[PDB]
């Protein structure tokens, strides 16, 4: 007989561990855990969509004459921890062996670890073949290869992958090329169960739960993923950096969340995107855009994550010490961008792409926010978000807090991108055209202060050699009286992040 874990991330019948099962003889074990569940004040509805799922997904392995034993958070004798629960099962099911599929945290891996020496029985860890690289594939191509670049990645996997590729060409010549309501997918009673029941155990969560709107089945998510190419994927790479007060989601996919937890197959959704490539449904641009992003980005962020280590959390290039800003859990800040973007956090777990980075990451940027702060906040507060996927985005492409380590360069802006790209600045009390004076922008000050500051670390950088040459240009005084402008709403918000 076989134990076979399967984790709140790995929902797919074609996961790993589900290779070689005998329906007969073997159990899969599924358990909603308290050493999950906290390990960071995970959002309200990332928990009730993750317990959602797993318990809908449990349905599913039982329709499909799995033998499925599951644990809900609420459950007594729930032994609180992947192991615990594994001893559970064990002395249950006195199980031949443990079969799971390697998982996405340095802090899940090391854990599972420690099995087989804590129960003395053989654990099997299978590769996670959900991802196009393997973790010695990734070493082996970063190995030798002075800098890291998705680029170059990227075009590995595209061959890879055959996508958009005319045998060895890519389509269109060039590998690179840079509305209606989305669907919302009505609670049913297994949902609402747990949105209750999430509420009653983590009432003080960030967050929160009202109009819980996402698919937690694999149709449903299939569904997004229809409803998504017919109605927004033409128009993806047209409006890919752009962001608008009154509409949170433009055109973008919002499968995240079903992608990283097993809903959905990242080179099926790609080959989606293609499909209507071919049926002249969507421009090569945004076909091509949208697939980089995920067989790119998404593939280069976990092989990076896996390659850097443990520590890489602790990153820390410009040796920031700051704490968290107190509006990030709250919203209540008078920068309009802030607000608008922490309000749809708070009510969606949510926000696109340019948004993280461009708002809140590149605040928490300008800011000089200690990096690991940064990250346990973009950890906890989306629904898509683990460490594997979050870490090199928050560590390396929002904060440089790396140095650079993956190709990207530093993603400093000004109220001047954020009144370009956005329309948050048309109602702020802020004008982003003012970099002095009470009424200016807070981002430009902060633009140029973190440019001085770190002027040593970020001399040589080619992409900020335009910025430091106006830097240069201005008179003393002007540079003295932006840096204290900067130091003066960086104390207002040491001051605020002091009552703690
Ligand atoms: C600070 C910061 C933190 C982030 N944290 C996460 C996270 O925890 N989980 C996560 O899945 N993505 C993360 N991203 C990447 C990106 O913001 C989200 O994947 C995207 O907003 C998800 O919404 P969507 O599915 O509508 O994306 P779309 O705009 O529809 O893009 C298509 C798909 O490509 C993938 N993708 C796009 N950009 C990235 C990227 N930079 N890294 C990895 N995959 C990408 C996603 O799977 C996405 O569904 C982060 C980016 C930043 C700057
Ligand atoms: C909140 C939460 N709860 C659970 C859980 O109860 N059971 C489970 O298997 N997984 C959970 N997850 C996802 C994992 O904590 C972890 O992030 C993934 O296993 C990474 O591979 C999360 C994020
Ligand atoms: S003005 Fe500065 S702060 Fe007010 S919104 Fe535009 S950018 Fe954000």
């Amino acid at each position: 007989s076989q134990l076979v874990l399967i984790l709140g991330d790995q929902l797919s019948p074609s996961i790993a561990a589900l290779d070689g099962v005998d329906k007969k003889q073997d159990t899969i074990v599924l358990c909603e855990v308290m050493a999950e569940a906290s390990y960071v004040g995970h959002h309200k509805k990332k928990i009730a969509f993750i317990f959602s799922a797993m318990r809908h997904f449990a349905e599913e392995l039982r329709g499909e004459g799995y033998r499925v034993r599951y644990t809900r958070i609420d459950d007594a004798d729930n032994a609180g921890s992947f192991t615990g629960e594994v001893k559970r099962a064990i002395d249950d099911l006195t199980p031949s062996r443990i079969c799971v599929t390697e998982p996405g945290e340095w802090r899940v891996r090391s854990e599972m670890d420690g099995f087989a020496g804590a129960f003395g029985i053989q654990v099997d860890i299978r590769s996670d073949r959900r991802f196009l690289s393997s973790h010695g594939e990734f070493r082996n191509w970063a190995a030798g290869r002075k800098s890291l670049t998705m680029e170059y990645f990227y075009r590995e996997m595209r061959r890879k992958t055959g996508l958009l590729m005319n045998g060895e060409q890519p389509v269109g010549g060039r590998w690179n090329f840079d509305r209606p309501k989305h669907p919302v997918f009505a609670p049913d009673k297994i949902t609402k169960e747990v949105i209750d029941t999430v509420e009653r155990l983590f009432p003080d969560n960030f967050g929160k739960l009202e109009n819980f709107g996402f698919a937690v089945t694999r149709t449903d998510a299939e569904r997004a993923l229809s409803a998504f190419i017919d109605d927004f994927l033409c128009n993806f790479g047209a409006t890919q950096d752009a962001m608008l007060q009154d509409d949170p989601n433009l055109n973008h996919s919002l499968l995240s969340f079903y992608i990283n937890c097993g809903l959905l197959d990242a080179l099926d959704v790609c080959k989606a995107a293609e499909r209507a490539y071919h049926e002249g449904g969507a421009p090569l641009n945004a076909v091509e855009g949208f697939i980089r992003q995920i067989i790119g980005w998404r593939e280069y962020m976990r092989g990076i994550y896996w390659l850097a280590g443990p520590d890489y959390v602790d990153s820390n290039f410009f040796e920031n010490d700051r704490s968290l800003p107190v509006f990030y859990w709250t919203g209540k800040t008078h920068m309009n961008c802030m607000a608008k973007v922490i309000t749809e956090t708070i009510e969606n777990a949510y926000a696109h792409h340019i948004q993280r980075l461009m708002i809140t990451g590149n605040f928490a940027l300008l800011a000089g926010i200690d990096p690991k702060a940064v990250h346990r906040w973009y950890l906890e507060v989306y629904a898509d978000a683990y460490e594997w996927v979050e870490l090199p985005n928050v560590i390396g492409m929002s904060q440089f807090a790396d140095g650079g380590f993956l190709g990207t360069k530093p993603f400093a802006a000004s109220g001047n991108y954020i009144n370009r790209m956005s329309d948050y600045c048309d109602t702020c009390r802020y004008d982003p055209k003012e970099r002095l004076g009470d009424n200016a922008c807070p981002f430009n000050a902060l633009y140029w202060d973190f440019l001085a500051r770190n002027r040593e670390k970020l001399k040589s950088n080619h992409r900020l050699a335009q910025p430091y040459a106006t830097w240069a240009r201005m008179s003393e005084d002007v540079r003295h009286d932006l840096r204290a402008k900067a130091a003066a709403f960086l104390r207002k918000l040491d001051a605020a992040a002091l009552e703690h």
